[PDB]
């Protein structure tokens, strides 16, 4: 990805309502990366009021944040990027990837995201990306998937 373009495919175990709901509802509280404060799980997490992605930072609230755009309900969020690993340096403006859940209807939802923006931008873009990408992003979406898991049928 990244290099022609990025997308982001997740099966989800409970709908697109939990798809939604753990990817913006709940940023801060499932087992991947966004479990460590003040980097991408601190108590906030997402804001679902004016549309970002940013927590509570120890310094003052002053976290990067991800641009929302468009929260579309549980169906599609467009948003640029911010930052993952906390260890990465990105723009905090561009990049943009709209998150498209398309819903099965027994309960399960696959996520496509087309990312094409910042990262497509060339060796350097995409390089200063996977600087903490590549242990956060993926790995987000497998606890994701997890803790979904947990509210379909782990359980």
């Amino acid at each position: 990805n990244y290099d022609p373009f990025v997308r982001h495919s997740v099966t989800v175990k409970a709908d697109r309502k939990t798809a939604f709901k753990t990817f913006l509802e709940g940023f801060p509280e499932w087992w991947p990366n966004n479990f460590r404060t003040t980097k991408v799980g601190a108590p906030l997490g997402v804001d679902k009021k004016g549309g970002r992605w940013y927590e509570i930072d120890e310094q003052g609230e002053e976290h990067t944040f991800g641009l929302i755009r468009k929260v579309d309900e549980p169906d599609t969020l467009v948003i640029g990027w911010r930052l993952n690993g906390f260890g990465r340096i990105d723009p905090d403006n561009s990049s943009e990837f709209t998150v498209t859940f398309v819903a099965d209807g027994q309960k399960k939802t696959r996520v496509d995201v087309e990312h094409t923006h910042f990262d497509r931008m060339g060796t350097k873009h995409a390089k200063r990306v996977r600087n903490g990408m590549d242990k956060g992003w993926p790995t987000i979406l497998q606890s994701f998937q997890d803790k979904i898991d947990e509210e379909g049928a782990k359980k």
